[PDB]
């Protein structure tokens, strides 16, 4: 059957015992695996001033990862366009497109979760402002738009524009603008169904996009058995306990996390409830079944698979097992 | 001998496309790495059909993966256009991928066209130096900022100031920065600028002594006659620009024919102590460049080229490495 396709969204977490440089190397390794296994695209997220995420400049990792891979699309998931000149962004992604013809995604995301002093420093001198910037970007990417100057480097075609959101409002905007849309279920699981319904219902065809193109971004923690999956997931659980207490540290090791979560204390992930779990955990069959329900309900063509896994060996396993569960054709 | 480096603006040449230019950059960087060039810098040029790279950071990210010994960096990022924090993050990310191999050369945006500049800015000579001090502070994780500059790793990219004025040389001296002077841009002040940099130098972080580079255009071929043929491209490019004729770099043989006809020859109509562009056989170019390096105290020559044909271009850089006795890697 036409299973849902799988893609990777990489925020490059920094894990206890390692450094941001390890995170970057691990991103490359994951991208090469994802390329070989038949994932559709590999996106790199933008995070600023967080010790636990290694990539504030996705465009730099994109430039590298596209050179290390052949078939997978590579791009941003997403560039925080509110922080930048739309012309600068257009130039950067045109340069990527000129290096990696027709392989580059320009996913654009909201800067609403950037800390205020950091935001102010990145700006160096709003809801609707982003959508305006997004129109400006689309215009800079159209070489016939009648601007008084050229957007270098000019080549036929261009990067594929995507809007990333975690709100019903973003889904309305993506619909209005006729953009492909990726919804972060793992960020706002209370509105996933409504957002994806709204995107599809309100969709107005845009330039290269005659029909809705929905992706669902999900955190998945998959291992051979439910018990092993729960062990790998403990890292994430403890990261949430710790963050709820203002304890900001690198992703903790699984075995340590298992021990901690067996003790009394906050468990924000256990204490909340949505239609679908915020983070999807289990054996290959269990995660496949859960994710397929979610994809059917939302009309998602692909799942953008995010992970918060301490150990690279566990992480690569998760993605390998998922490819097999979704019957991906290798490259 | 003086050391040699490459400064790459990625010209777009008649018959080809910007994508060719980028590929040809990579090819040159691999050759330069093998031949023993010290660093490979990528320049930033906006809204010019004849230069392919508005975002040097993207080509740097690729070229550093394609090479192993040569330093790789910007020559230069137009810092007046950007948040110094964003620039710091971008180059910290490069440093995290390519530890201790990255140069962050910073250049002036005074030659960016005004509507383009306005669009890049999205909303003074001294503003740049202020940004430069902000950038240096963001690159110092002990500077007492209320937040961290990701990704944190030991050390950082090497800051360079690129200039084409005596005032830039004064600023570099004042700030204790390594300095690269664009002789090919402002040949009237090369001697004074390089003298001033050295005389006024105040030691800075990690820079106890002046570290001068001279950036030069070179067009080298096996014989003076072949060099002149390759150089005709550049000559014609200048004739055309003086007439408002903006096109890709022309082919050498066509250019030779055109320059034999009456018409503007801006390069012939000017005169400096040293030629704006250095042209000739290996021996001729070596001798000329060595005089210039001796006079300016340059440790290294940043070699720029405006050559139409990639095989002519690679040849120029191969001949130069041999003439300067570079040790291959
Ligand atoms: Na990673
Ligand atoms: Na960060
Ligand atoms: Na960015
Ligand atoms: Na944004
Ligand atoms: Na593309
Ligand atoms: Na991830
Ligand atoms: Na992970
Ligand atoms: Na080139
Ligand atoms: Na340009
Ligand atoms: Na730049
Ligand atoms: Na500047
Ligand atoms: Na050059
Ligand atoms: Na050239």
């Amino acid at each position: 059957h036409h299973h849902v396709k799988l893609s990777v969204v990489e925020q490059a977490p920094v894990v206890e015992g390692l450094t941001p440089a390890h995170s970057l190397q691990h991103s490359i390794e994951l991208a090469r695996l994802a390329d070989r296994l038949g994932y559709e695209r590999f996106w790199v997220a933008e995070h600023h001033a967080e010790i636990f995420n290694a990539v504030p400049a996705p465009e730099i990792l994109i430039a590298r990862i596209a050179a290390e891979t052949s078939g997978i699309r590579v791009g941003s998931g997403g560039v925080l366009l509110s922080l930048y000149s739309p012309l600068k962004v257009a130039e950067v992604f045109r340069t990527l497109h000129a290096l990696y013809p027709d392989r580059i995604d320009l996913g654009i995301g909201r800067a609403n979760r950037v800390k205020l002093p950091v935001f102010a420093a990145l700006r160096d001198d709003s809801s609707d402002d982003l959508w305006r910037r997004l129109e400006q970007l689309r215009a800079y990417l159209d070489p016939d738009s009648g601007l008084p100057f050229t957007v270098s480097p000019r080549m036929p075609g261009g990067p594929a524009l995507w809007l990333l959101g975690a709100s019903v409002s973003s889904a309305e905007a993506a619909a209005r603008l006729g953009l492909p849309y990726a919804y972060a279920h793992f960020i706002t699981p209370q509105f996933t169904r409504e957002a994806m319904d709204t995107y599809r219902a309100a969709f107005v065809p845009g330039p290269d996009t005659p029909s809705p193109r929905p992706i669902l971004s999900v955190v998945v923690c998959c291992a051979e058995t439910d018990a092993e999956a729960q062990r790998v997931y403990a890292t994430h659980r403890l990261f949430h306990r710790r963050m709820s207490q203002g304890d900001v540290r690198l992703l903790p090791p699984a075995d340590l996390a298992v021990a901690e979560m067996d003790k009394p204390g906050p468990d924000p992930l256990a204490e909340e409830s949505f239609e679908w779990p915020r983070y999807v955990v289990g054996s290959p069959d269990r995660v496949r079944d859960q994710l397929t329900k979610m994809a059917d309900a939302t009309g998602a063509e692909e799942l953008g698979v995010v992970s918060m896994i301490h150990d690279q060996r566990d992480r690569l396993r998760s993605y390998r097992l998922l490819a097999e569960a979704f019957e991906l054709t290798p490259r």
